[PDB]
């Protein structure tokens, strides 16, 4: 029960809600996010930081300094966009986690978003099995087993094959794909 225009629009509006962060808050945030993706100490310390905050060290602390005023108070229109993000991460594998981190410290956020975006917009709709043919330029340097675009989708539960074919959409990939989409998306937006 979703069309991807809802998803994209839903994720788009949240993407704008973090446009508040100016420069350092913008590049210090995704810096400290990049920690919790390769480190669970921060992922689970940040997830439990929210639920009147106090100071925190390390990577999860780097994300709290953007959300808080001079008391412990989190700004709701800021704090919620990130809670929406960490949930999208709860869905992903830890392998997908390390990859996001690895795509982050490179320009390579936008490429896969365009790839996930097509495959999501191609699967018509998210329930029925779909044929889902692969976009030409977005599959990476050498596409195949180890390829960082392969294990992204593969760890969403997609059955893939070698000579640039389509890939059968199994609706069980929806939340992992919608989450890989949405997380890819928010991150690239802050890169901007």
């Amino acid at each position: 029960t979703e069309d991807f225009q809802g998803l994209r629009a839903e994720v788009e509006t949240i993407s704008k809600e973090l446009e508040l962060l100016d420069r350092e808050l913008c590049q210090l945030l995704l810096e400290g996010l990049e920690g919790v993706l390769r480190d669970q100490l921060a992922l689970r310390a940040l997830e439990e930081a929210l639920e009147p905050v106090e100071p925190l060290d390390g990577p999860a602390g780097a994300v709290l300094e953007c959300l808080v005023l001079s008391s412990g108070m989190l700004v709701p229109e800021l704090a919620i966009p990130v809670v929406y993000l960490l949930g999208a991460l709860t869905m992903l594998s830890e392998t997908q986690h390390k990859l996001l981190a690895e795509a982050l410290e490179s320009q390579t956020l936008l490429g896969p978003l365009e790839l996930v975006g097509s495959l999501l917009e191609q699967s018509a709709p998210w329930q029925e099995r779909s044929t889902m043919s692969l976009p030409p330029g977005l599959l990476g340097n050498s596409w195949g087993e180890g390829a960082p675009a392969w294990v992204l989708l593969d760890e969403c539960g997609l059955e893939l094959g070698e000579d640039t074919p389509h890939v059968c959409w199994e609706p069980q990939a929806q939340g992992r794909m919608c989450a890989l989409y949405a997380s890819l998306a928010l991150l690239s937006g802050l890169s901007q």
